[PDB]
């Protein structure tokens, strides 16, 4: 037979027309990815089956008797990084996810979020006013990026000196890219070291941002997060915040410009845009895949995953999938997007998503409300997409402001 090769640019150029040629040949079908055989779920109901399913573990620390398994997300991590990356709430499975979740679900509140709205719109306002009322920029390094950086420093008490630096390291991590595991495995520690230094010093010097607050936060009966804990939760709230947000102001930004009706309609309807970014996340999901290892042997959609295998869900392909979403290709601001699984699905729902919108809705509100006449810099077909499954963005999209 012959086998996909995530690596190739049928899964990075066009990528959602492959998508659907495997769909319809098979939900569930097994790939290579990195030199490594893995099963990749591109079907609605067979992503949200593998997703509830906890005999698929998200733990990639657990070692079995006789399996040595190296997930993609961790390429070229030397081990010790690999934990300082992994002892967090998505890389955990209960009882321990349960705990950790409560735990940091206590400071990492909606309450804190919606706290920071005006700060958010206050940053959103500085940015903008610094771009220009003409020309063509790119509304990603002047925008889209900073905003988000911004934010989650400001959230968990990240200086000035500080930011930048950490940009270079987590966009290299975001790629899985075989010749380059050294620099991506050296990134990661630099990240880890960093994260190292922040936690000290927060420890030394306590404030009211959320690190603080994780660092004195108690349960009754779950007690506190330990030093690794705490470590690894804030290098991926921190990693969180630097990416995700980015890639959805990029994206959605593109989208509205590529698609005029909708855009007009948000621009009229400004109650509209909540659910806005809630299509341009199931059009385009940053998160293309999520992973999970088969403890155990596991059916999905009919077809048994032998144990110990490496399941590869891909989130986007199944938000593009027709059984649950009646011509998916279709950007459409008015659809129902009930259902998407661009954050998550099950016990591992993303976190973030109040902070995810928040920033999503301000930024495109203020980017196009500010600015009636922005159109894209280039040709849309030349808009390059970052080859990454794990957060697909774009990092250069040029926008002309004034016409
Ligand atoms: C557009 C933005 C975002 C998208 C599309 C997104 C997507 C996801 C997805 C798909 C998961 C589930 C992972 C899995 O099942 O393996 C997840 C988990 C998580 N996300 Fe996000 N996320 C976004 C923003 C953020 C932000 C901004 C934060 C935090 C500051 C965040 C923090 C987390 C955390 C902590 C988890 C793990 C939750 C758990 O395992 O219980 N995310 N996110
Ligand atoms: C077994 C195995 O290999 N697994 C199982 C665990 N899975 C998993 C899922 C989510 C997860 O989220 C951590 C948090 C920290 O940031 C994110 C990514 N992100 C962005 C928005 N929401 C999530 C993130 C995650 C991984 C990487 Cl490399 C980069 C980034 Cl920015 O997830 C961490 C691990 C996938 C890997």
């Amino acid at each position: 037979a012959t086998v996909p090769d995530l690596e190739s640019d049928s899964f990075h150029v066009d990528w959602y027309s492959t998508y659907a040629e495997l769909r319809e040949t098979a939900p569930v079908t097994p790939v290579r990815f990195l030199g490594q055989d893995a099963w990749l779920v591109t079907g609605y109901d067979e992503a949200k089956a593998a997703l509830s399913d906890l005999r698929l573990s998200s733990d990639p620390k657990k070692k079995y008797p006789g399996v040595e398994v190296e997930f993609p997300a961790y390429l070229g991590f030397p081990e010790d990084v690999r934990n300082y990356f992994a002892t967090n709430m998505g890389t955990s499975d209960p009882p321990t996810h349960t705990r950790l979740r409560k735990l940091v679900s206590q400071e990492f509140t909606v309450r804190r979020v919606e706290a920071m709205r005006p700060r958010v719109e206050q940053i959103t306002a500085e940015l903008l006013d610094e771009v220009g009322d003409s020309g063509v920029v790119d509304i990603v390094d002047r925008f889209a990026h900073p905003l988000p950086i911004k934010v989650i420093c400001e959230l968990l008490g990240v200086d000035e000196a500080a930011r930048g630096a950490f940009g270079r390291w987590s966009s290299e991590i975001l790629v899985m890219d075989p010749e380059r595991a050294e620099q991506r495995g050296q990134a990661a520690r630099e990240v880890v070291n960093f994260i190292l230094d922040l936690v000290e010093r927060r420890r030394t010097e306590p404030g009211d941002d959320l690190l603080s607050a994780l660092i004195s936060v108690q349960d009754d009966d779950d007690g506190r997060l330990s030093a690794d804990e705490l470590t690894s939760i804030a290098l991926v709230l921190l990693l969180a915040g630097f990416e995700a947000s980015v890639s959805l102001i990029g994206i959605g930004t593109y989208l509205l410009l590529t698609h005029p009706d909708q855009l007009a309609l948000v621009r009229a309807d400004p109650s509209a845009l909540p659910n806005a970014v809630e299509e341009i996340l199931r059009y385009i999901a940053p998160p293309e895949t999520t992973t999970r290892f088969a403890a155990e042997e596991v059916e999905i959609g009919g077809v048994a995953i032998p144990q110990y295998s490496t399941v590869l869900v891909a989130n986007g392909a199944a938000n593009r999938d027709p059984s649950q979403f009646p011509d998916p290709h279709r950007f459409d601001v008015t659809r129902d997007t009930r259902g998407h699984l661009s954050f998550g699905q099950g016990i591992h729902f993303c976190m973030g998503r109040p902070l995810a919108k928040l920033e999503g809705e301000v930024a495109l509100r203020a980017l196009f409300g500010r600015f009636p006449a922005l159109s894209l810099g280039i040709d849309a077909d030349d808009v390059v997409w970052r080859r990454s499954l794990l957060l697909r963005g774009i990092d250069h999209l040029p926008v002309r402001l004034d016409g």
